[PDB]
Formats: C-alpha cells, structure tokens, sequence
C-alpha cells in the first residue's frame, strides 16, 4: 500500500525523534560533497604552489603551511560534524523504530486475544519491518542526499564534464541491471538443471531398503554422476556470464574515467574556464554520487520487504567448523583452475592501487610548464586507463569463469562422494529422523554447493586483498615513507570501519481476559533496554567509521603540507600515498567481512566430512565375512533379542527359536506389529542382532559378507517400489551385476505371470515406468517386482506381505506367481491374508514372539493358532 502507512503515529515525541535524526542524516549527506569542494580547493592551492615552485627554480604570498592548517582544521570540523550527525541519525532512528515496533507488537498482542473464538514467522516479519525502519531509512536518506548534492554541485561548478559523465553512465546502468536480472535467471536455470539429479537422489534415498537389498549401490551412483553434468554445465555458464559482465562493467568504468580525464584536460588547457581543482571536485563528486546511488539498492530492497510484511499484518489490526585445512586437500584435483583463478585475483587486485597511481599522475601533470607535454602526458595516462580497463575485462571474466568452474567441479565431486557415503551406511542410519530423505537431499544439494564458498571464492578474495594491500604499500613506501607511516597509523581503523561491520550487525470463558493485560506490558522493558544499548553502540561504531576517514585525511594532509613546505616532494606524491593507503584499507576492511558465507561453508564441510568419515556397524562396502560354498539357507534363531533403536516400544523382542532345513517354507504369523517384519531385517542384515545370534549357515550372520548374503536372498517388499527407467531396468535390476542376458528374462516373465501382459504392449519390453506409462495397477508392478526378485535365482525368498491389492483378480495372479516363484526353496513369508496355504509351515510366533507350537497341523487344534484364534 505504501511505506508511509507504516508510521501510524500522530504522537509528537516519535515524530520529533525521527525528524531530528532525518535532519542529521541530511546534513551528513551534505558533508561529503562539501568536503569534496574543500578537496578541490586544496588541489587548486597545491597546483598553484607547485607551479610557482617550478617557476622559482629555473606572487609567493601563499604560505602553504597556513593554508594547510586551515584546510586540516576545516577537515577536523567536518569530522566532528559527521560524528555528531551520524550518532544522531542511528541513535534516534533505531530508538524510535524500536519504540514503534514494540508498540505495534503490544497492540497486536492486545488485539489478537480479544475477539470471537505462522506465529514465529510473524516474529521474523515484525523483525523485518523494524529492520526496514531503523537504520535502512537513515542510511538511505543520507545516501540520497549525498548523490543528489554531488550531482548538483557537479553541474554547478562545471556543467559539461558532469554532462558527459552522466551521458556515459547509462551503459553501466544497463549492464548492472542485466547483471541483477541474470542473478535470478541463472538461479532458476540452475535449479531446473539440477532437478533431474535431485529427482534421482530422492527416488534412490526414499527407497533405500530395496536398493541395499538388491545391491544396487553402484548403479544409483552411476545415474547420479551421469545426471550431475547437466547442472554442472549450467553452473559454468552462469559463472562465465557473470564474470564477463562484471569485467564489462569494470572496463566501462575505466573507459568513463579515461573519457572524463581527457575531456576535462581539454577543457582546462584550451578553454580555461575549469581550474584543475574544479575538475577533480567534479569527477570525485560524480563518482561519489554514482557510488551512493548504487549502494542504495539494498536499502530499497529492505523498504520493499517491510512494506510487504506489514501488508502481511495490516488486517490483523482494525558441528564444529574446525576442519578447513582438508578442504584444500579434498580440492586437490582442481589445483589448476584455482591457480588460474588466483592469477585473476592477483591481477585485478592491483587495479585500485594503479587507479590511485594514475589519478595522482593526472594531478601531478597539471603543473607541467609545457602545454604540449602536458597534453602528451594526459594522452598517455588516458591510454593507460584504456589498457587497464581492457585488462580488467579479461581478468574479471577469466577469474569468474575459473572460480565458477572449480566450485562446480568441487560441488559435483562432493555430491557424488556424499551419495556414495550415504548409500554405504547401514539401514539404521536412515531412521534417526535427523537423516531423513528431505534432509539428506538438502545436504546433497545445498551443502555441497555451499562448500565452494570456503573452497574457491575465499582463496580468490584473500589473494585479491593481499595483492591490493601489497601493491598499495609498495606505491606508498616508494615515494614518501614518513607520510606513509602517518597514514598507516590510521590504516587499522579505516580497515576496521568495514571489518567489524558484520561482527556487530549479526550480534475466553473461565479466563477473565484481564490478567494478561498487565503481565505483558512490564515484560518488554528488558528488550527495550537491550535495543537502546545496541542502538547506542551501533551509533558510536558507525560515527567512528564515518569520521575516521575525515580525521585521517586531516592529519595526513597536514603532515603532507609540512613535508611539502620542508622536504622537496611533490604534492602528487602526497595524493598518491594517501589515496592508495585509504583505498587499500577500504579493500582490506571489505575483505574481512567474509564470515556470513565462510562460517556456513565451514559448517557444511564439517558435516560432510563427518558423514563421509563414518564407520557403520554394518558396512555394505566392507568385504569381511566367511560363507562361500554351496549356499542352502539353513537359517537358525537362538534367543535373539532386539531393542529396535528407532523406537523403544518392544525392546523385549525374543522367543524366536525357529530353524528350517533348505527347501522349507516358514510363515511368520502373529500380531499386527513387532512380530512380522523384524526377522526380515535380521535376515537382510538391515540391523544386526543385539543380544542374540542369527545362524544362517555353518557361519553366523555377524561374520558373513553382507554383499554375498544379500545376493542369495530374494526380497519382495510390502509395496512394490519400481524405478522409472524401463521394464528391463526393472527386471534385470535384480542381478544388477554382469552375466545378465536377454534370455533368463523371458523365463522369469513367464514364471511371474507377466509375459503375456508385457507382450501385449506396443512398447513390448522397452516400456518406460512412471507417469510416462500405464502400470499403476498394483497387480502388475507387483509382478515386475517378483520377476526382479526371481531373475537372480535366490536360494532364500523374503515375501514381506505382498498381494496387498484390493482387486482379487490381480491378487490371484500375483499369488500364483509367488507360488510358482518358490519351487522348493527356503522362504520366510509374512501373510496376514489367509491366501497362503496353511500346510506351508506351522504357526509358532505369538505377540511376544515366543515360539511354542511345533506340531504338524495337529497342535493348532489344542492350542490357539492362526485359524483357531479367529474362530472364537
Ligand atoms: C580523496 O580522493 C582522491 C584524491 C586523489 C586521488 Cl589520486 C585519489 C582519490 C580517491 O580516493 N579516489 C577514489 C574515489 C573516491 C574518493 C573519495 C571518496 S569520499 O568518500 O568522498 N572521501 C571522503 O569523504 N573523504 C574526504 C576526501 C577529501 C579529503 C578529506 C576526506 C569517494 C570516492
Ligand atoms: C528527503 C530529505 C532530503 C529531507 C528530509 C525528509 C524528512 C523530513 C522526512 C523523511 C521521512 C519522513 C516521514 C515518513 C513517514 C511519516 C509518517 C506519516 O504518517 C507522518 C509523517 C512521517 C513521520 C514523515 C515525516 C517527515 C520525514 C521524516
Ligand atoms: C551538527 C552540527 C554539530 C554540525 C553541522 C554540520 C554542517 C553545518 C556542515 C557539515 C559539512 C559542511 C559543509 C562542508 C563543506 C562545504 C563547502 C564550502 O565551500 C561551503 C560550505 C560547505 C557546503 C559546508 C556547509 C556546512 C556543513 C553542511
Ligand atoms: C554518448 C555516450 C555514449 C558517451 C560518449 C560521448 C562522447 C563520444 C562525446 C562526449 C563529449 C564529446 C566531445 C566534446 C567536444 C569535443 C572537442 C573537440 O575535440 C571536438 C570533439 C570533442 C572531443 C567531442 C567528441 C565526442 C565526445 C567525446
Ligand atoms: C565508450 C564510452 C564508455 C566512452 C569511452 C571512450 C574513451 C575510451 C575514449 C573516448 C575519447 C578517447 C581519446 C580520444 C583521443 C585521444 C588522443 C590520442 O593521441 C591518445 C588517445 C586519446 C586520449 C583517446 C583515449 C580514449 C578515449 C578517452
Ligand atoms: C599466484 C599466487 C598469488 C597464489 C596461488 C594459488 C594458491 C594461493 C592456492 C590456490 C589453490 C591452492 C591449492 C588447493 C588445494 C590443494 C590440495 C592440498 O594438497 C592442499 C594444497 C593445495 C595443492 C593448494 C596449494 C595452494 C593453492 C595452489
Ligand atoms: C572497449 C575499447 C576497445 C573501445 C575502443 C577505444 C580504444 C581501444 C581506442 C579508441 C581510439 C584509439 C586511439 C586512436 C589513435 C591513436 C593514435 C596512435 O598514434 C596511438 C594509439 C591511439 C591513441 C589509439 C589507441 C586506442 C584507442 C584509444
Ligand atoms: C603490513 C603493513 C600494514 C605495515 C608494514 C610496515 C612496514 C613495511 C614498515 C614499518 C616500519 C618501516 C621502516 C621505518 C623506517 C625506515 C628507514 C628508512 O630506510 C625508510 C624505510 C624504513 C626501513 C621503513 C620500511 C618500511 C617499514 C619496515
Ligand atoms: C605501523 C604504524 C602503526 C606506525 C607505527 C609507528 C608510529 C606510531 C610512529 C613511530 C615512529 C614515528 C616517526 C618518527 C619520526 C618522525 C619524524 C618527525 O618529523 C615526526 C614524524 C615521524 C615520521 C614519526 C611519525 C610517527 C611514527 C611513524
């Protein structure tokens, strides 16, 4: 509706509190163009003094010392003005914002409970409306004032140089807008590209028992690594486009600098209506205005989100980040692409010190007596600007492409390795409710893409800042080291102006409806006190950050004037040293603000490594065991005790002492829960026994290879989970290993009572399963599952309550297929339904799991069994 409707207050105190802060923000915004005007005056004074100095060695009533103490005093006064004004802005704005937001929360809470008979998102929505109103609207006003006044005095002092700079501004505007649009477009494209690999991951992890039972760990990994390339390539494309566009923006900026300096030089030398100080003032003022306009996009983003969340509440009224040293170790194969990226960082790190050097050269060449040599030097510096712009284009593009490629390769490798590790875990690891299909998929998709922040981009920005600081120090200490040390004294504070920014930013009936009107109002004193203390400390930090640059400039320029009056050094050297050191300090301060991504990436890397470095009790990838000759399935149960660590409901899981010879059926019929499916897990070694032994053969379960054991058992789950690849991929999947011919599949299909149906389809055998086909009937996917179970020719069958189809017509087909699937082989079938013949085996398991009944269809009459219990 409007961000002016947020402040519903006619209260005088809040309005005046906001008004004073807004006035001080306006004054602070005024300060920077004014200090730039003073800077232009100094530049004019320096140039005039240098000209007279050169003339005197081939007027004089200037006394550069007096002018420089006057300018330094003006700078100190502006510094204290900035300190006071910024303190007022932050303190008053955040205090008033906290007051109004707590009043709104109080009104909301008093209004919700009195009426006829997403909450913490609300807390975060009020959080964001207070965020839109506390400091975003003060900084926005200050930056708007800064840019408007910068453009205004740029026009006022000279209306042509600012005119051409404005005329060249749009191309940069179009480039920035296109970059902003691409930020979201490529995010959407990357999500669409990764959708397929994510779908594969969810399909595999969702049904992990089936994947592990058939030993299809390698096949799913193969599918995942095959599908990951389509998202890796889109990551590469986004990276290269972004790098090229940022290089284009940088090259355009440097071309603008060259054009402005050539045009200003022509105006100053030929026409003469511009003095060089006016040129410097105009250029710096327009640059400051552009920077302030660019920096306001965040603030406008906040304003938007906040109006939005009050549009949300307007009608409710009226484990350890320790390991990082191994991230490089894990990223060893991508050593060249990072190295090349480092070359991109080490080259584009020098652009700021070189820009300071070239600006100082332009300033110092304005005192050259020769007009033609002046023009030649200016032309040379403009050509250097053009060359540096082109170099920045190429280097930014190359750095972006290389680091995006390294990050995407690392993400793909991490995703594949994490998927392999997840597939290698035991079944119990998937029931913790902290490693869930959704959470595991999130870890595969998001965390791996996040580790690249600590891996590649972090190294790049570190190298960029290190090279920036090194080159700036080399420039500063090679011309005047004394002034270099003087400004280096303020260097740590200038860096901390941005380094500590994040560290401080991130830090009805029976009820009488009248008791709670008083227990809530007094509760909000402490949040108000902490808010006002935080606002005061924020104000002090922000005011110090804003005024430290002015103080440093004042002191350094006073000392530079002293040096010029005493030591025979150019003013251009003073400008060079001071500007280079200040810019390097700003860059370094921007560098240490890396925590919001670096800490998250380190947490992500730690979680992965913890997942990868886990040794499970039952390792499918382990080759430990002893059973090899003539498998027959002489399964035996001895006093097996199970606690079921997922849920301690039936920790007394004992009484199972059955043992069947090879070729014997064994039906487990008992209660509806905790007596049906546990032995399935024990036979599959999904969980190892705790206080019992499962004696599969001459050797026990705990000491037989899991791969070999699962290879000999055919599993038919309760619900038939089938992959969406193909019928062949869903029938030959049972023997996922080699030695699978197109034969032995026709026999399995015939034995599964499916060959006629699979023959009826036009796509006879290459039919695709899923939403792209017609197989939704249970009595057909169940038959494909049974076929997949039988093609491996397993000695043991593990029916797990199949034939759960409502239509009896399909039930008869699946049950006759299962009956033809046994053919005198060991099996443990769970059948709540009475379809299975009771002559298969004896009813022995009760609710507790105790095994007592053993007689062949004659002890079930004296003792309550399956049918005898139901008939009473
Ligand atoms: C002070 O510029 C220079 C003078 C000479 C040279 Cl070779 C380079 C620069 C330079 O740095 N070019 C980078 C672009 C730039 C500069 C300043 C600002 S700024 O934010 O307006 N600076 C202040 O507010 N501090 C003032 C500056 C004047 C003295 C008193 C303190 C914003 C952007
Ligand atoms: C824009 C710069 C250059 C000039 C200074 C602007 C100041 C005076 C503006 C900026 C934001 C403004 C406030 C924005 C919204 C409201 C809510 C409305 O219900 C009453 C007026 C009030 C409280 C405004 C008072 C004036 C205000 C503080
Ligand atoms: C809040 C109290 C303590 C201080 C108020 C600070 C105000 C009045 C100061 C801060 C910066 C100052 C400006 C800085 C530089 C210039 C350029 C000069 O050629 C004319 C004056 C002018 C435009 C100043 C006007 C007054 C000014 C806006
Ligand atoms: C319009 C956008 C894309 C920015 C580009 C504008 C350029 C091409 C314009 C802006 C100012 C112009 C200059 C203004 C005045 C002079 C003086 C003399 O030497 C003749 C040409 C020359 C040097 C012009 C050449 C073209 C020029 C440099
Ligand atoms: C395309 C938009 C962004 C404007 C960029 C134009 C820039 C790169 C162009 C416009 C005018 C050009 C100048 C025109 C003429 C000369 C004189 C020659 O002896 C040396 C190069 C020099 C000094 C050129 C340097 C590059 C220059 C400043
Ligand atoms: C050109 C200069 C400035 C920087 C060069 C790049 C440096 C900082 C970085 C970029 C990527 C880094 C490599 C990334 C990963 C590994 C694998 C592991 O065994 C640790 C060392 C090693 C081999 C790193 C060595 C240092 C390295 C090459
Ligand atoms: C984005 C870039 C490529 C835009 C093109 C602008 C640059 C590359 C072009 C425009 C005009 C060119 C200048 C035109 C003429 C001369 C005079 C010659 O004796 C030296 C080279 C020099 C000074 C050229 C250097 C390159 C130049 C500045
Ligand atoms: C890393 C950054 C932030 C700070 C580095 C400060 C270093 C480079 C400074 C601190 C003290 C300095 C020295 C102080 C005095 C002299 C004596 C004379 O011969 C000039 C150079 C020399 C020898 C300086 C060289 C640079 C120096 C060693
Ligand atoms: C590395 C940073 C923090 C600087 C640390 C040293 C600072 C605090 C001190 C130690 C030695 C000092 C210098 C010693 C001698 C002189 C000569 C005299 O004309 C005063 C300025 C000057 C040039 C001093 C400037 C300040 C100085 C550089």
């Amino acid at each position: 509706v409007g961000f002016f409707q947020l402040f519903r207050f006619s209260s005088s105190t809040d309005i005046w509190l906001m008004f004073v802060g807004s006035l001080c923000a306006f004054l602070h915004g005024i300060a920077q163009p004014g200090v730039l005007l003073i800077f232009g005056t100094m530049t004019d004074v320096f140039i005039d003094y240098d000209v007279e100095l050169q003339e005197l060695q081939i007027c004089g009533l200037l006394n550069i010392e007096s002018e420089m103490i006057k300018f330094a005093s003006y700078y100190a006064g502006i510094a204290v003005a900035v300190l006071i004004t910024g303190y007022i802005q932050i303190c008053f704005w955040v205090i008033a914002a906290a007051r109004q937001i707590q009043k709104m929360r109080k009104f909301y809470f008093r209004r919700i409970m009195r009426m006829e008979i997403l909450n913490t998102r609300f807390s975060d929505d009020i959080n964001k409306i207070n965020d839109a109103i506390a400091d975003q609207m003060a900084l926005f006003i200050q930056r708007m004032t800064s840019t408007i006044c910068g453009f205004l005095l740029g026009f006022f002092r000279g209306w042509k140089l600012t005119l051409v700079i404005i005329s060249v501004s749009p191309l940069i505007g179009i480039g920035a807008a296109t970059i902003g649009l691409s930020v979201s477009k490529f995010t959407d494209y990357e999500l669409k590209a990764y959708a397929k690999a994510g779908v594969v991951a969810d399909e595999v992890i969702s049904s992990m028992r089936t994947v592990a039972a058939f030993g299809g760990e390698k096949r799913e990994v193969e599918r995942y690594e095959k599908n990951l390339v389509f998202a890796q390539r889109w990551g590469i494309r986004k990276g290269i486009v972004m790098g090229f566009f940022t290089g284009f923006v940088w090259c355009l900026i440097f071309l603008c600098y060259a054009l402005a300096f050539w045009y200003g030089s022509t105006l100053v030398l030929d026409e003469g209506e511009y003095t060089p100080g006016t040129l410097v003032q105009i250029f710096l003022s327009v640059i400051v205005g552009a920077l302030n306009l660019g920096n306001a996009s965040p603030c406008l983003e906040a304003f938007a989100t906040g109006r939005a969340a009050a549009t949300s509440i307007f009608e409710t009224i009226d484990v350890e980040p320790a390991p990082v040293r191994r991230i490089l170790k894990f990223s060893a194969p991508e050593w060249p692409y990072m190295l090349v990226g480092s070359v991109g960082a080490a080259v584009n790190g020098t652009v700021t010190p070189l820009y300071a050097f070239l600006f100082s050269q332009i300033l110092g060449t304005f005192s050259i007596p020769d007009k033609e040599e002046q023009r030649s030097q200016i032309n040379g510096v403009c050509l250097l600007f053009v060359a540096m712009g082109c170099v920045s284009l190429f280097t930014q593009f190359l750095q972006g492409y290389a680091f995006a490629k390294s990050g995407e390769l690392l993400t793909k490798r991490l995703r594949k390795f994490g998927f392999r590790a997840m597939l290698g875990q035991d079944i119990a690891w998937f029931d913790d409710l902290r490693n869930s299909p959704g959470a595991l998929t999130t870890r595969l998709a998001t965390d791996a893409s996040q580790v690249q922040g600590a891996a590649g981009s972090q190294i790049g920005m570190i190298v960029n800042s290190f090279t920036n600081v090194t080159v700036a120090m080399i420039i500063a200490f090679s011309f005047s080291w004394k002034l270099s040390l003087v400004i280096l004294c303020f260097f740590p504070f200038l860096a901390l102006s941005g380094a500590t920014q994040t560290r401080m930013l991130t830090g009805a009936g029976i009820g009488k409806e009248r008791r709670f009107i008083e227990a809530l109002e007094t509760e909000l004193e402490k949040p108000f006190k902490t808010a006002i203390q935080k606002a005061n400390i924020y104000g002090f930090c922000f005011a110090f950050a804003q005024c430290i640059m002015f103080i440093a400039n004042s002191a350094s320029y006073r000392y530079g004037g002293y040096l010029i009056s005493n030591e025979g050094l150019h003013f251009s050297y003073v400008f060079r040293v001071i500007s280079a050191v200040v810019l390097s300090a700003t860059a370094l301060g921007r560098a240490f603000s890396y925590t919001p991504s670096y800490a998250k990436a380190k947490i992500s890397a730690a979680r992965f490594f913890q997942l990868l470095d886990r040794q499970p009790p039952i390792s499918v990838y382990n080759t430990a065991g002893e059973k090899w000759d003539n498998f027959q399935g002489k399964i035996d149960f001895v006093d097996c005790k199970f606690t079921y660590p997922s849920r301690p409901d039936s920790q007394v899981l004992n009484g199972l002492s059955v043992s069947i010879s090879p070729g014997q059926t064994l039906a487990f019929v008992g209660s509806s829960g905790c007596g049906k499916s546990t032995s399935i897990q024990l036979l599959e070694r999904f969980y190892d026994p705790d206080q019992g032994k499962v004696m599969i053969d001459g050797h026990d379960s705990k000491k037989v290879n899991v791969q070999f054991l699962r290879s000999n058992i055919g599993i038919v789950s309760q619900e038939p989970v089938l992959f969406a690849c193909s019928i062949m991929d869903n029938i030959k999947y049972g023997d996922n290993t080699k030695e699978i011919p197109m034969e032995r599949v026709i026999a399995a299909a015939k034995q599964a009572q499916l060959h006629d149906f699979v023959m009826s389809l036009p796509e006879k055998y290459e039919t695709n399963v899923g939403s792209q086909g017609s197989q939704l009937s249970r009595g057909e996917k169940q038959r494909i599952a049974i076929a997949r179970a039988i093609v491996r020719d397993p000695k043991i069958l593990l029916l797990d309550e199949a034939t759960s189809a409502l239509d009896t017509e399909s039930e008869k087909t699946v049950q006759v297929a299962l009956d033809k699937a046994r053919e005198g082989r060991t099996c443990i079938v769970i059948a709540h339904r009475l379809s299975t013949i009771q002559n298969a085996d004896i009813i022995a398991v009760m609710a507790q799991g105790v095994v007592i009944e053993k007689g062949t269809h004659e002890e079930l009459m004296a003792q309550k069994g399956a049918y005898y219990k139901l008939v009473t």
